[PDB]
């Protein structure tokens, strides 16, 4: 036993269970699978703009109470995300602005659009977040599509398109795909679509005025910057009763408990021996990440501000993206920020660089004027063929393993515990989530070794 316990993946959610066993006085070990630190919380401060740049996570949420206290006991300040003006909606092609957040009552979508947010977050409320798989009426559920649903309970094809929209770049998935019973699921452990979607407040609330991999480096300078090894990537895990002995092809380790930080997907790329009970081999088997990509371009003002608008904006057919603005008062020009996520992606990735490019432009111009035609920077971020993440932004499942193996997201095996977001209770998804999920799985050792 070289350490007492070894985490698998430097992400908030690895980092935030290796400083918690470390201050709790356990001899601790992260293993990385590449060269950095961060995980779907990538930062680069040397950004070829003016300001250090996001390229994976980066929204801090009012009620993400556990990383903002880790992130700012580990000296980070935060910093505003929402911005004055009015939010964008591109319905059909059609550009509506949204004085407060609100659409003109008079639409004749509007209506329905307030009614099926209402009756989603009522499914949600019916599943909550501890036993969705054992809710009610679980089974029903997991056995319908988001997409199916949504066609059974809307009638307008734009209120029925903003949906899905919403799912696309909410989930890295399009609601064809998604089980109905983890669509509600999600919706509730994130504390309702209102808070899932806002733009001001809610989960997209604020940023770490510096970058947000810095959770994680900051962690790691604190803990012994010699305790993370970088490009360490584990294959094989033997997990037996008295420890558990990882492998990084002929190189190996052993701790007496490790605890695995990481997608399910990714997790079910190591081999285990002996296997793994049926149930977490299915869900990590069957649990795959979203498509997505994240763009961001760069100019000399904040034009859209300036204009009247928030850089909000939320587009259904144009090209299928969630828009958002990400100008922090440190940096030196302004940045606009768009997602594009599950069949959008999808549609995007089949074009080339540039024609991605263009259309992102375009769609900008004929939200925020002509400004928008030439930026000083232009960076996007495919995220689906990521060696590592191999996906989108969330991990999501389609009909038939929530409702039967959603517990295997958490229960740990023998030594093996499971951490990364997607085992939090809530906030699975989310930083939040990751920092949560890696404390409690921290919790959870710790009592082990106190016997
Ligand atoms: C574009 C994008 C934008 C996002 N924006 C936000 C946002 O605004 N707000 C928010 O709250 N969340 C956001 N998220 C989600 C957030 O990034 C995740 O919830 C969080 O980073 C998950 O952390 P994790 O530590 O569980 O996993 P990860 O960050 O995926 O880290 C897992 C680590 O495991 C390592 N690893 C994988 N396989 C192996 C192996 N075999 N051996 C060794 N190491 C391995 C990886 O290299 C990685 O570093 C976003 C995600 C994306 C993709």
């Amino acid at each position: 036993p070289d350490v007492d316990v070894i985490i698998i993946g430097a992400g908030i959610s690895g980092s935030a269970a290796a400083k918690a066993l470390h201050d709790q006085g356990a001899s601790v070990l992260v293993v990385e699978a590449n060269d950095r630190i961060g995980g779907r919380t990538w930062t680069e401060q040397e950004g070829a703009p003016g300001g250090p740049i996001d390229y994976g996570g980066m929204f801090i949420g009012e009620t993400h109470t556990h990383l903002i206290e880790l992130g700012t006991s580990l000296g980070l300040e935060m910093t505003p995300s929402g911005k004055p003006g009015d939010d964008t909606y591109i319905v059909a092609g059609n550009v509506l602005r949204a004085p407060d957040d609100q659409l003109d009552p008079n639409l004749p979508f509007v209506p329905e659009f307030l009614s099926s947010l209402k009756a989603l977050d009522e499914l949600a409320d019916s599943v909550g977040w501890d036993q969705p798989w054992a809710s009610p009426n679980a089974a029903a559920l997991d056995s319908k599509t988001v997409a199916t649903w949504l066609a059974e309970t809307i009638e307008s094809e734009e209120v029925r398109r903003l949906h899905t929209v919403i799912v696309n770049t909410l989930l890295g998935a399009d609601p064809y795909e998604v089980s109905l019973l983890y669509w509600a699921y999600y919706v509730s452990e994130c504390e309702g679509i209102q808070s899932l979607m806002g733009t001001r407040d809610g989960a997209q609330w604020a940023w770490w005025f510096g970058g947000a991999a810095q959770v994680s480096w900051r962690i790691a300078d604190a803990i012994g910057r010699d305790k993370f090894l970088l490009e360490w990537p584990v294959d094989r895990i033997e997990h037996d009763e008295s420890g558990v002995t990882l492998f990084s092809g002929q190189r190996s380790l052993r701790a007496r408990h490790i605890v695995i930080a990481m997608s399910p997907l990714a997790a079910n790329q190591i081999r285990f021996e002996p296997a793994l009970p049926t149930s977490r081999a299915q869900l990590q088997a069957r649990a795959p990440m979203g498509r997505y990509y994240k763009v961001q371009a760069r100019y000399p003002s904040s034009f859209w501000v300036e204009q009247g608008y928030s850089g909000a904006l939320l587009d259904t057919e144009d090209v299928g993206v969630f828009l958002l603005d990400g100008t922090k008062p440190t940096d030196t020009l302004a940045t606009l920020i768009g997602f594009i996520g599950g069949s959008n992606y999808d549609r995007w990735a089949a074009h080339t660089p540039q024609e991605r490019e263009r259309a992102f432009l375009d769609l900008l111009v004929k939200a925020f004027g002509p400004q928008a035609a030439d930026p000083s920077y232009f960076h996007e971020t495919d995220w689906t063929q990521q060696e590592w993440a191999k996906g989108g932004p969330v991990t999501y499942m389609p009909p038939g393993v929530l409702a039967n193996f959603g517990a295997a997201l958490r229960d740990p095996v023998g030594k093996v515990h499971f951490a990364g977001t997607e085992a939090s209770f809530q906030w699975s998804g989310y930083m939040e989530g990751g920092v949560r999920a890696g404390q409690k799985a921290a919790a959870a050792i710790a009592e082990e070794l106190e016997r």
